[PDB]
């Protein structure tokens, strides 16, 4: 009597919501779809791949069109030993943890706040004295109340044995720049910076890219049992048309353009962390000092197959797809004040930014974007269209998890900020909004950073500011143009 | 001035997306729905439920659509005592962690690698010996760098006490098998190792089954806590109609024919690992020795009552529903190169695959699909359709991460591989690619696997290959059938 | 065979479309392909010590 009087129970309201239902719960419909394959394909660069130099590839046309494309990286096994038992001692020099360059720097910013005879004291005591001139730092920048000096003696439980290891995200940081060109022009262009930014904010739960990018989350031991044997890394290259089957690229519509990716290497020096300073780094198969050539890289592609009458429409008329670009603007910071003028072109979906120390990047830690002692290296921020306020100063937290928690799937673990123009900038093919730079005189990002950034060991910090915009690739006759 | 500029600087590209546009950001609108209500009935099987029997339930006709649909296990708590002290000593024998076969197993591998007097040796003396011997092996098999001794002498801190624990996601061991029936034909199958490689692929984050399937993560601790005491579990059947709403099975236009979930139940003996090989498990409430009696289950159902209009609309025409059959090549493995003949029909969206060493099945971690000392025990696969390559030998890293990344809401834990011929495997009721099994003289996997594997101790090792495919389930004159 | 002694007698595919064209063969058994030194060894696979 009661569910029956439920569905009888219906007003004038209802009928907005239920009168002429278009849809049922308690049946399935389906839609029909074309016959189509995918395939696989892994195939070598047209050049030599070798760390600190440039590489391309012409991508194969192996099937009508381009969906997933992965960067396949082959990383050899390391070993290290002493320099006096090496028969040939020279190599480059490596970030080694006997001379940590980050700890060193943030003993800098308090070194005028130790009370006593530091240059005479005990190592014991030196640790003490850096501990207590850190709580009287922090209590005259921050006002914050003193922690016990027991709380801030974190021993990381290092090995008591020799080791090298591939840093942090080793497969992101390889990737200085990679360049999706069509016809000689370049379509787009992603940065190893922009590639961890996107991951952070956009890495859904479950399927975050740890051990397919050489990722351990900050954990020094796991990176050195992963890099004492060959590693096999699978960096996906974000691409608009791998974010959505309908954005796939269509090989057939652009059959008398070459398809390039290029990609520029990181320097080897800059890719592995040691032990101590006075070790030699060996490739662990070989036993020969680990030299640029012991890079190894190649492209795996999956392709689409179509069935002939979608191919031949296609081919036809494949129209023009909506993509997104990558800008960047990169630049030095030496102050604690900031303006980024942000010279960037057409609709705007987002923007993201975030600042690396000088010292963090020299001891190895390229995706540590935290400021002195770990803390959070802006204050505020402020975005100016034309000297008017477009977003007032807001703290940090607002840009880094208010942001993050509106318009992404994630919350960076780092200190990455974004700013979304769009209700929903992940979505490929709806545009949710935009601003359109093109039409704007001035941009400025105005930041205000902790005390002493890129002050002393931190003169040259950096500031990345990378953009999504909405462009168009029309493909016509063949040919495939911006 | 600025943001009234940007709605005025349009031209001819964007009319292709705002021109007429059918949508706003600024009004909610809402579809009207048919009235329904959810009820969730538990039902008792209709035969005995015991370890190691098979048993049957003829689901009741108590709504309109059967939705949701778990497997309520109850397990005894469980307590161990001495041989000596019991006065019925004789029960079944369980694995024991006094006799770790899987450890026996891979010490037998580095056997020819360990140099000097290993059995005279002290105990300390044996774990250094085999040590060593692990580095040596693996220099020579992988030309891995030495790990130092101290790092790979990881005592799991066992505790100092006796005990007795269901094994891991004891909620899908004990699944052998289900079969989903309809008036005696079996319309869908499900395995333990199958449910298992769903929920690692397909779990999604913030939703895994850890409690309602006694997961712990491989952590023996916590299985020790959760066995002490009575254990409820909430097993999901994933069959098709558990996807999706528009899915949900019509009890009410299959009037003629009995629906009956039949299980397969896990032996006894299989589902306990103990501290001591001397110790009797007992039931921890009745203090009696465990029996294959003490297994319960029940199974609770989700249906749908739907309006009459609906429901009348339903039991005369409820049409067909596409729905997911599986399939399954269970093969032995003695060799370290295995070619497994996949005679799967249909059009098949995807399958996957997996190894169990024997060692591992014998020690009662029936999840665990690692190789020799934890490795991949894949080291590179190949997909044959015809005798020509489907998909190229790639190594275990592209099957198991670069196929998770693409296709699946999760990468597994464990060493489990997929490939998919679909977009969206996991889209229950949209079709997004496939390859007709049927169609197909020969499917062949071939696999590479590490060295030694299924050699020795491991002779008997277990191939598993689950295969996902299209099928069509018609609903005609109060008659259901594929 | 045959048709692996000439080129003008390889075996036509095309032709025989309807027919399977199978090879058997019959292997030798393990105790006739292997002699020893001595009479008291036992044999093992090089590789896998079985």
């Amino acid at each position: 009597a009661g569910s029956l009087t439920q569905l009888l129970a219906t007003g004038s309201m209802d009928a907005a919501l239920t009168q002429n239902a278009t849809r049922t719960f308690w049946k399935s419909s389906y839609q029909k779809h074309s016959l189509f394959a995918l395939e696989s394909i892994n195939q070598p660069f047209t050049t030599q791949v070798q760390f600190g130099a440039e590489s391309h590839i012409t991508v194969n046309r192996q099937g009508d069109l381009l969906s997933w494309m992965y960067l396949k990286i082959v990383l050899p096994g390391l070993k290290v030993q002493n320099q006096a038992d090496t028969v040939q001692p020279t190599q480059q020099s490596f970030a080694s943890l006997d001379n940590d360059v980050a700890a060193q720097a943030d003993v800098s910013h308090v070194l005028p706040y130790i009370e006593g005879a530091y240059t005479e004291a005990s190592l014991n005591t030196k640790e003490q004295l850096i501990a207590e001139a850190k709580n009287s730092y922090e209590a005259a920048k921050y006002n914050a109340a003193p922690l016990p000096v027991a709380a801030q003696m974190q021993s990381t439980e290092m090995p008591d044995f020799d080791y090298a290891y591939w840093t942090e995200a080793i497969g992101f940081h390889l990737i200085k720049r990679a360049e999706f060109k069509v016809g000689g022009a370049t379509i787009d262009t992603i940065w190893s910076e922009l590639l961890f930014a996107m991951e952070e904010l956009m890495g859904r739960a479950g399927r975050r890219l740890t051990e397919t990018i050489g990722r351990t989350l900050r954990r020094p031991t796991e990176l050195m049992k992963a890099s004492r044997q060959e590693q096999i890394l699978y960096v996906p290259l974000p691409w608009y048309f791998t974010k959505h089957p309908s954005l796939a690229f269509p090989l057939v519509a652009a059959t008398y353009h070459n398809i390039q990716l290029w990609v520029q290497w990181a320097q080897l020096n800059s890719c592995i962390i040691k032990s101590r300073s006075n070790l030699v780094v060996l490739h662990a198969e070989r036993n020969v000092p680990i030299s640029d050539d012991h890079l190894r890289a190649s492209l795996e592609c999956t392709y689409v197959h179509l069935e002939a009458a979608e191919r031949d429409a296609l081919t036809a008329n494949a129209g023009t797809q909506l993509i997104v670009q990558h800008q960047a603007h990169l630049q030095q910071v030496s102050s604690n004040n900031v303006t980024a003028r942000l010279n960037f072109n057409f609709p705007v979906l987002e923007f993201y930014y975030f600042l690396r120390r000088k010292a963090n990047k020299d001891a190895g830690d390229h995706f540590n974007f935290s400021g002195i002692g770990g803390r959070d290296p802006v204050v505020s921020a402020e975005l100016l269209f034309n000297n008017t306020a477009r977003v007032t100063q807001k703290p940090a937290v607002w840009w880094r998890a208010v942001q993050a928690l509106q318009f992404h799937s994630s919350a960076p673990l780092t200190n990455i900020y974004s700013y979304s123009f769009s209700l929903s900038p992940e979505d490929p093919i709806t545009p949710s909004g935009s601003a359109n730079f093109s039409r704007l005189d001035s941009v400025e990002l105005a930041l205000t950073l902790q005390d002493d950034f890129g002050a002393a060991h931190d003169a040259n910090s950096e500031l990345f500011v990378f953009a999504r915009s909405y462009n168009i690739l029309k493909f016509t006759n063949g040919l495939a143009g911006l």
